[PDB]
């Protein structure tokens, strides 16, 4: 299973303005595309309401597929929908699942049968310049201690997917949880790991409520 | 006790797209109607704030809080449909939620304690050093205690430091309330003398302004 | 005691009209009504060409932040204001100096405005205010005496903690522009340059009557 | 071959909204211009689909000529096509092959005229302030040691081209391979090189699929 | 003695809002007329440069200098009123002023010594390290001398490094002219070997282009 090929693309959009007072068929059209996409092996793990938690983000789409190419096609197809034409691209990064350095049983929840949860917290990651230059023992230790420190939070599901030379980052992280504050306390608790001493960048956070494209479109302004 | 409530707090900053119209008759009223309706659910609107002139790309800040984030999201998009909302671009909207303090569980944000909101506010995000939370518990304790001790001469300035890890780009959203603006000024200058200042990576943007009823605010905006 | 001071920077949306008959008078009218209310318009400055995203600055002060907020919105309603984009607007408030209390901003001591200005924000190092008082006393005394040879450059350094993103806002006015330049360069030799995190953006420009300023702008 | 004066320019664009549904002339009119520029010595090594992998890029052009002025003319002409009047410029940096400091048979894989592969990732590069002040031995060793580390990845072609004072950066980098995941593993593997301690900037990344102009015009939204 | 002259130099960079019309009418000529009128008032226009393609956000540069800042501001606003001006938006406009070099009073920017503009320019701002001006004089004097020596193989590249403290965000504006673009590239990479490289905080954006008469500039542009 450390041998699948799967590309994950999280892509974030913001309303150009408000959606129209009459938005009949906006939701349905997008759902239509989401199904014929699901025909091909392009799965839409979730769409997400990001309104109000960020001023420049309103909608997120999590899709994954077997080639980067299929995602690119999906992205452009969405932008042709009547909804995508009322949105502006904001941030859209792709990552690719690779075997973990040490613990080869570490697997992202979207490749481990796990259910999508109510809330998501997505964000890129970039380590210090000498993270990967460290004596393997030091990095395996900090990476293991850091996983211990989170064993109290199995109600928060992790996706931690390599992204080197797919964009500006080293990793794209996604956290799934039914209770939003459990994500908060996880981050807060993990500020205690020694790994925190080897971080260059973890911005921007996009955090939202997983929703059906029907009520998502109705919720948006 | 209050350290066991779940209260999400949201600060939403807007700027005029350009100017309100000359006749702005329905604008404040329609917004007050929405605020009244949000108050029927437990969506409380602690205040609206005039930020114009104190920052070139901010004119209006709504402070609201509620039991789920979803109600804030709902309230937010509902605001953006009002006539006032359609004259405004979003600029900065960040959510936080009270978590128990680490050492002193009697530290409670003012909005949680149902304190009275004051005439002026300064809201700003906050990010600690990378090694702040890794420092041995004794050293973080006496820097957190010493800094609150330095604030004793300013009881008129009411803190609202709230956790925000993974709600957005920051660790903490801070909101200070006082009836005289220069006292916020004087508190920060004085707190520059606390040793915790050596454990700061980020603390901008600042959104400072005057608390106003929605009718007066909509009248005085360009 | 208690004077708030505001520097408001705008840039053209495009150009002004060819026929700009009303524009300067309308603004001068409002400046006159504000001076009645004790909202002082200390100057308007032409910033064009010296920065691509800035064309005019207004320096106004008053007894409360609120009067300035009100003045700022009134100005954005004029014809000239409606032809502008807000770029950078930051307030400060004088507080008595930490060490030498004769040291006060020029515009409180009522000195005349000079021909040119350069306005910029300031943020000191994280540990500047944690230093022993005698160290900060020495560095402030020394940086100030290095400036003895530039008595033609008037300072206005004004605390701005919690009003916006900065700790101080700085305004230098001199009759010859190059004198500001040489002052800056010479002070790069003060030890206090070791305790700086941020000192941009600079807005530098020519003091002009509002009439002359409207006509010269693109 | 370290004597050839060759300027190479990568030009990134993004859609202003979307192309029209009726895009008949679009892909053809561009392909004409490419034919003319190749009649001069303006080689167009590839067009690339960048969409979805970045929210603010959709199309990259990799061109190169004997003179920088030729590329400037090519650029303004392309911006005159119907496809070009449909794009905002996003990022366009030029570089120029100079001999290597130590190993003069390291030469960009594009003036050793090779084959453009399916996938490219392009990004700028700026070294630490003191990298060039290091004793020649130390910089020699690190560049050599980092070259060894990429032996396992010979299906990935390196172009790394000096850029000093043609723009903000010190080099432009382009990596091309037929299997996208191989660029990913190469970057990750190379984070173990000592030269990682002498890096100040390496972004934005532009990664995408080489495509023929007609196929690319049809794919974009 | 050129050290006692006062000469303000301004580089003004613009990008196209979209693309120029097909019918470029007297676009080139209206601008050339204004340059001539400015030339009459001792507003020298050393060069106009094609930036396009080498930077996605710049197509045109104007290098003009004069005896007062004010004259350059007027030139600038007048240029913006031309038909070409109305088809551009400003990107980056910085002014500088020659002041006597710290140690070697013979170092003089090329334009002030009335040398000939070459085919290619690269312009960029510069900001030194915080302690740069605080190093003991002989450390800084040695480092600048050595950096001079390292440039001796490049006399075909002319330097115009000029003080800009307080005129904008920087310490110096630098402008290098050469007849062959690759000589600039090579000088830069060669000077990375100077010790002064350890005392650098900022040196972007770079605007690098080809010197062109207004007419063919306006014609080659998109």
């Amino acid at each position: 299973l450390n041998e699948v090929i799967r590309y994950t693309l999280w892509s974030v959009f913001k309303l150009k303005d408000t959606l129209p007072e009459d938005r009949a068929g906006y939701a349905d059209e997008v759902q239509e595309l989401f199904d014929q996409l699901a025909a091909k092996d392009v799965t839409i793990r979730g769409t997400y309401d990001l309104s109000g938690l960020r001023a420049d983000a309103d909608l997120m789409i999590w899709w994954h597929a077997e080639t980067a190419d299929q995602l690119q096609e999906a992205y452009n197809l969405f932008r042709r929908t009547k909804l995508g034409r009322a949105l502006e691209p904001v941030w859209s990064n792709m990552a690719l699942h690779r075997p973990a350095e040490f613990n080869r049983s570490h697997i992202p929840a979207f490749l481990a049968d796990e259910t999508p949860r109510n809330y998501i917290s997505v964000y890129p990651f970039v380590r210090s310049y000498d993270w990967y230059l460290l004596p393997d023992e030091d990095r395996r230790r900090m990476l293991a201690d850091h996983g211990k420190m989170a064993r109290g939070y199995p109600d928060v599901r992790a996706n931690t997917v390599a992204s080197f030379s797919l964009g500006d980052y080293e990793w794209i992280l996604a956290f799934e949880a039914d209770e939003l504050h459990r994500i908060v306390d996880l981050m807060r608790h993990l500020r205690g790991s020694e790994a925190r001493r080897h971080v260059r960048e973890e911005i921007p956070f996009y955090t939202g409520r997983r929703k059906d494209i029907g009520e998502l479109v109705a919720g948006l302004a």
